[PDB]
């Protein structure tokens, strides 16, 4: 059921050994002392990663590692599609921009922020939260020269529930981190859009990185005469496998969580948030597939933009699953019904005016934040002229000195890159019509974008005429429209022309409806301050985990199935057998690779198959993951990697504000799938060579 | 593999039904000398079968079996269809024209009768051997001189059998006043509706109930006041035992066809042929289809009806594909027939291979016609709705080339240009689908093989096939109510001989029935060698496991409530229960609307003596029996022929199980008997149905 800090371990240790954990306490977690801990690492800001070799050899997602392998692709040697095997150590790609963090130690400093709190004097105060508040503690506590007396090493402190628990975490951050293997992306990415938060899974999603460092393994940026990390601790590879119902843990570094949420936020996420994302997406999705559909020229240049919108629009529709379905919003009103019924019981009424604070806020914010998602997702992301060039300042202030040639390149270049090769007008026309329809239906006159006002002014309420007119008489309309405006500009055309006034009207109405809400945060927080207080007062830190906040957390449950409706049951692992039921050679998403497929025909799967000589691909598990969750490492009782996290099945996506046991599950590549690959795949020996194989 | 087995084959069958789980004695199933279950079975209205409940002759079938009665009797005041039918008196039950229930008195095997009539053979090329005009002028000769007068209500039929290798005469008992009783509303009857159709996991209550009546002494009688409820023979007991993994189950009913006996060489013809001709074309129709409904709502109207036809056969043509695909059926049939061949080489009889080498050799020789066959009726028979526009007939044509019969040709050419341009018919979509269809066909199909009318896409329209089809409706007489009009006030013979929709859907009726005639010639050289094909593979294994094909006679088929698993890592269980309509509850899509006291039933556990050991109610169950269509209304028996369920459709992965039987796919899909009890008890509220059947703890 949670995401547990490291400091929790010792109060969880005796149900972890009932539920299966073999290991000791501090071999996984030790506050003074090397431990699996020190095998993990946040892979370059938002993913997680394991360290698996004594040459510091490292695991992570396809999709994690996919912005360095096609930073590395050409025509010529195409990564991304073929996948990429460096056969020595020397030909590992080096990475602009990438890094590695290891905790190297965690500490609990909650009294001594408090204490440092009470000088503030104002009781709004929001500098319990903040980061350059807390980080002006953290470099008092660790010391003026800290970076400089400990090189590579950093602190930073955050809060936890609420305000109400601080940690002080030193990190060891490399930032030489090479690429060393990829399987191909039919295999990295096997169902590519298709499979996305789908369970039963058949994806390969891994990578592989090295980090290296000076002579002494501290850290270093990127030079010729780095060699490769022999870290503290990495993991053991088990090729054991696994069997429905065994012990399966994972540490990674969750992003966010509101499992604290009052009943009106679980409404309001569901009635806004939610409701608007899924109606103004398919509204959008749906032009673009006809569009995508009827033209394949079109279907080249929306396919990733199609995608990107598909993602969250998915996700909303998981979580309003788990919203209507499973009772959230009852079990945060009965949760916070047994706080005010414990405080009226204490004498306290703190945590009922704290619960009532948050209710009003979310109430009183209501208008506004459904403008907000209306405009951000029915016009800043669903129409692409809403991003078309605005003139700055400095430019308006240049055209009325030969510096009015300057300001034409800057806005030329920018009119480029929105109308670029991946860009139709007609297909905006068609989306920006329907987009447009719905929310001049949704929003009041009073509350439109002003120019959005000239639908029912100047164009008697065709939606269909304003978009038309918006192109035709801009200067952005068409290249031929910005070549005659930029061969004889004038500010006065720029200052009248429909399509800049259409984005600068949205885009001011965005960020007045942005700013008018900002202030309705922190009397929520302060207030979530006191409620979960009043929380933990009363049933304790333990069944209650603190929210993720992209901090290392640890969560333990088993490998299990699950049932997704009535007579339908999903089991636990995933073959290779699968893969091939869906190999589609006509379909980009599920083209099987050649030497895959030639290694499931001849049974080629050495030491990696089952008892059964079934070669596994995925397997799922009870454990509690998130976004940030991505490359985590998956241990066995013994604490040998048995997998790695990469995906959460679409019904579990509401288990950020309620787990669902009979639902949630984590996606996990099985690692001797990754070891099947690397080898009869890669042919990537070496790699095999230098991990730590138990039988 | 698993089988329809004859009546005849329950003695020789039954040790193993016993051994699997039977319980009844053999002569209590089936006794050709006296009553026993097979009594309680009817082919109902022609296509389904049914079976009686009652000792007051009151039928349980499908609600998709008896749909059109439903319908009939349904109107803007009183709406059966969705509202559900409920007689609460014998008195208020609905008759219905054209209906008819079938009981299968007697069966006798007359293979040596009809075989000593064939020897007076004076062609042996002769297929008087499977002609019903002279099987019939068998069994007359046999019943007597006018058997139909001396018993009334009762007829005789002989029937071919192994491709002509056995043969059995039914005695046939009909009644054609059977009456509407009582139904679920749609919402229940067609819960899945056309997205849930030929599919497992299933939650449809698809049933429906009448009533056979007769005169006093209960002899068949049409419709009349006077009629009273057929006191039958034998009814099913119900069971309240329900239904646990792994039990046997057992049916009777009236499959219609399989193809157990195609030659590797006619499964892939089947699947390079049928069934990639009707995937590719109706794809491509549908796809159109879908696009315009999507766009105009009110398109949505008129061609949902059209849409879902189309789809009914083409899943069927996949699911049979996907078995082609990935259960080896050819590679089977392959080896059934090397098998016979061989054993044939060491009886020193080349019979055999000689017979399946004629059926390879005639295969390979129709395809090019075959081909052109389901090309042009997938592609436009079927595919483009002004391939049957009206033709003016020879005698209409004569009436307008000086007399009133002019005005009475141009009322009948209106008649029928009224009902291909009807209040369903889009103009503008059918130009939409012909372009795609006619584009697909035209690549297809070369000049020299074109319909005639469609050579004129090359030769005058530039190879323009938009073009082609505009100035169709540009300037046919059918292209639109004026053009009518305007013809129908100046008709001339000379007018229509040239239009171009009537050249086009002249043209194109041509060449299908030109295609048709000239493969006709090739069945019967199959069907001769099946006939010596079938004899051998009898002669070899025996009639023990190798059934007859399936051919509209009644059939027993037995096995186990048993789920399978679909692909890698998913599992279909063997039960479905309430909880699944409630969890398929859309209002907002009228296939997966829940009967509001449907859903109160569920939500205060009012399942009485209906739901199972655990509390929850079960709606409906699968099993490893073998079916097809016309198995549509068949009884599901307990190991006790006690009525557990009514069989309603079968998974679309156990499709090619007309060809070859699939153990690990291969499902009837049966609605549970407990469901149908709930559905008349708390939701029709019909207490008396409950009170005349024979209700078994
Ligand atoms: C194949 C596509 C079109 N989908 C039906 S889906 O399975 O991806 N599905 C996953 C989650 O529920 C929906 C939001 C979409
Ligand atoms: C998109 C898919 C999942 N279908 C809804 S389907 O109706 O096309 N399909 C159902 C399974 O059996 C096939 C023969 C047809
Ligand atoms: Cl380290
Ligand atoms: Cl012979
Ligand atoms: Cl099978």
């Amino acid at each position: 059921e949670g995401m547990w800090l490291m400091q929790q371990l010792g109060r969880k240790y005796a149900q972890m050994k009932e539920r299966g954990l073999k290991m000791k306490e501090y071999d996984l977690y030790n506050p003074n002392g090397t431990s699996l801990k020190d095998a993990v690492v946040l892979f370059d800001g938002g993913c997680t990663g394991e360290v698996v070799s004594d040459r510091g050899l490292v695991l992570t997602n396809h999709h994690c590692g996919y912005d360095m392998i096609q930073a590395h692709s050409t025509l010529e040697h195409n990564y991304l599609e073929n996948g990429f095997w460096a056969m020595r150590e020397a030909d590992e790609l080096p990475n602009k921009d990438i890094s590695v963090v290891f905790i190297d130690k965690i500490e609990d400093v909650t009294d001594y922020v408090k204490k440092e709190l009470k000088a503030i004097k104002d009781p709004n105060s929001m500098d319990y939260l903040s980061p350059k508040y807390l980080q002006k503690l953290a470099d008092k506590k660790a010391g003026k020269n800290f970076s400089a007396k400990n090189p590579g090493l950093s602190v930073e402190i955050k809060a936890f529930y609420g305000g109400n628990l601080y940690l002080m975490f030193t990190k060891k951050t490399y930032t030489d981190v090479r690429l060393v293997g990829a399987p191909p992306s039919s295999i990295g990415k096997f169902g590519a859009d298709t499979d996305n938060w789908i369970w039963p899974r058949h994806t390969g999603d891994f990578s592989i990185f090295r980090i290296y460092a000076d002579k002494n393994g501290n850290p270093a940026p990127y030079s010729e005469d780095n060699v490769p990390l022999k870290p503290k601790r990495f993991f053991n590879i088990s090729l054991g496998g696994v069997q429905e119902n065994d012990y399966a843990m994972i540490m990674g570094f969750p992003g966010t969580t509101h499992r604290y949420f009052t009943a009106s936020e679980v409404d309001e996420w569901k009635s806004i948030d939610n409701d608007i994302r899924i109606r103004m997406r398919d509204i959008r999705q749906g032009v673009m597939l006809r569009e995508m559909l009827a033209d394949p020229q079109i279907k080249i240049m929306y396919s990733a933009k199609y995608a990107a919108s598909q993602n969250a629009y998915k996700r909303a529709i998981g979580a309003n699953w788990a919203i209507k379905t499973r009772g959230l919003r009852q079990n945060k009103q009965a949760m916070q019904d047994r706080l005010i019924a414990w405080g009226a019981k204490q004498g306290t009424p703190r945590y009922e005016e704290a619960v009532h604070e948050i209710d009003a806020t979310v109430a009183k914010r209501a208008d506004l934040r459904r403008r907000y998602w209306m405009i951000e997702e029915g016009i800043i992301r669903g129409i692409e002229f809403a991003r078309s060039p605005i003139p700055t300042e400095d430019e308006t202030k240049a055209l009325q000195a030969s510096a009015r040639k300057e300001a034409i390149d800057k806005i030329r270049t920018r009119y480029s890159k929105f109308a670029n090769k991946d860009y139709s007008a007609e297909v905006d026309k068609k989306v920006a019509v329907a987009m447009l329809t719905e929310y001049l239906k949704e929003i009041p006159y009073e509350n439109l974008p002003l120019h959005l006002r000239l639908v029912k002014d100047r164009f008697a309420g065709d939606v269909q005429a304003y978009v038309d007119d918006i192109f035709a008489r801009s200067v952005f309309g068409s290249e031929a429209q910005f070549d005659a405006f930029a061969a004889v500009p004038s500010v006065e055309k720029l200052a009248e022309d429909p399509m800049v006034l259409f984005a600068s009207s949205v885009f001011d109405e965005y960020r007045k409806l942005y700013n008018e809400l900002r202030p309705y945060d922190d009397p929520i927080l302060r207030a979530q301050r006191t409620y979960i207080a009043g929380l933990l007062e009363m049933d304790g830190d333990q069944d209650q985990f603190p929210d993720a906040n992209l901090t290392l957390r640890f969560t333990y449950g088993q490998v299990k199935g699950y049932s997704p409706r009535d007579n339908v049951y999903y089991g636990h692992q995933t073959t290779l057998d699968g893969v091939m039921e869906k190999e589609d050679p006509d379909n980009w998403e599920f083209v099987v690779d050649p030497k895959l497929k030639a290694v499931y025909e001849r049974k080629d799967f050495g030491r990696y198959a089952d008892r059964s000589g079934r070669m596994p691909v995925a397997f799922c598990a009870t454990t509690h993951t998130t976004g940030g969750n991505s490359g985590s490492p998956v241990m066995n009782a013994n604490g040998e990697l048995i997998g790695l996290n990469f995906d959460r099945n679409w019904e579990g996506v509401g288990g950020d504000i309620q787990y669902l046991a009979d639902y949630q599950r984590s996606i996990i590549v099985d690692i001797r799938y990754v070891l099947l690959v690397i080898d009869k795949v890669g042919g990537c020996q070496r790699l095999l060579d230098e991990m730590n194989i138990v039988p």
